[PDB]
RNA sequence: AUAGCGUAUAUUAAAGUUGUUGCAGUUAAAAAGCUCGUAGUUGAACUUCUGUUCAGGUUCAUUUCGAUUCGUCGUGUGAAACU
């Protein structure tokens, strides 16, 4: 539907499927009705995960308007499950973040809130992708020359949902951001006082 | 030392013997008996990171090319970084 979009002009074959696909789920499943009623879309981008295997395995990332970001996270799990079943493609939800300029300030009486800065915006997606579960440890490495590798620590109990998307994420990030992102699984680090 | 050479006095260096650079401070001189406290001096971390490609030189490297000589240029790569 052009309904579930903000620009409301024209959609792309991908964006279109996503629209009806969404409208589908709120009619089909009674539970996602409430949440999906709310959800609006900003834009959707498709990315090809090209591996040396000459295999074409694509997935698509969808930009949920910030207004519905709360809601999007509220049912995030179930939503992505159905969208992947109903589109046979890998699905990722992000927030539509607007980045502010560093030196291009123009409104004398306007300060650039850190909330919308490049470090913080680009760092956002990573949380968004692995979505269902947020990371435990994040790190940076400086290869001699000057590369920066982000080996990120992911929870063990989530090996399911995250192991698969794992390659897509890497590839979407390298495209949007510019950051190489390798992951590493570590058993969760429960630190409490076991007391028998 | 030598048509020059002593002497007296102030002053420079030796003086890291007045010290920003660059001193010392248990016992050699030197931490105050001890706390509060405005001047003064001193202050944590975040905000385009980054990538791709083109180009100009720069350098450096060279199982290497063309020129010249009593030591330079041009060409190619890679690389870095600049721009
Ligand atoms: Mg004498």
């Amino acid at each position: 539907a052009l309904a579930k979009f903000h620009k409301k002009q024209s959609l792309t074959k991908i964006e279109e499927q996503v629209g009806s696909a969404l409208v589908e789920l709120q009619n089909t499943h009674p539970d996602l009705k409430t949440s999906l009623e709310s959800i609006i879309l900003t834009q959707v981008k498709e990315f090809q995960i090209n591996k040396t295997n000459k295999k074409a395995k694509s997935a698509v990332l969808i930009y949920v308007h910030f207004q519905s970001y709360r809601v999007l996270l509220s049912a995030a799990r179930k939503l992505i499950i159905e969208l992947e079943k109903k589109l046979k493609q890998i699905v990722f939800f992000t927030a539509q973040r607007k980045i502010e300029s560093k030196w291009v300030k123009e409104h004398k009486s306007q300060q650039r809130p850190r909330s919308r800065c490049l470090t913080y915006v680009y760092d956002a997606l990573l949380d968004d992708l692995l979505l269902p579960s947020t990371l435990i440890g994040k790190r940076i490495r400086a290869r001699l020359d000057g590369t920066s590798f982000y080996r990120i620590q992911l929870d063990q109990n989530d090996r399911d949902f995250l192991e698969e998307k794992l390659d897509a994420i890497t590839h979407i990030y390298k495209t949007v951001t510019t950051r190489e992102v390798t992951f590493e699984f570590k058993e969760d680090k429960t630190f409490h006082t076991f007391k028998k």
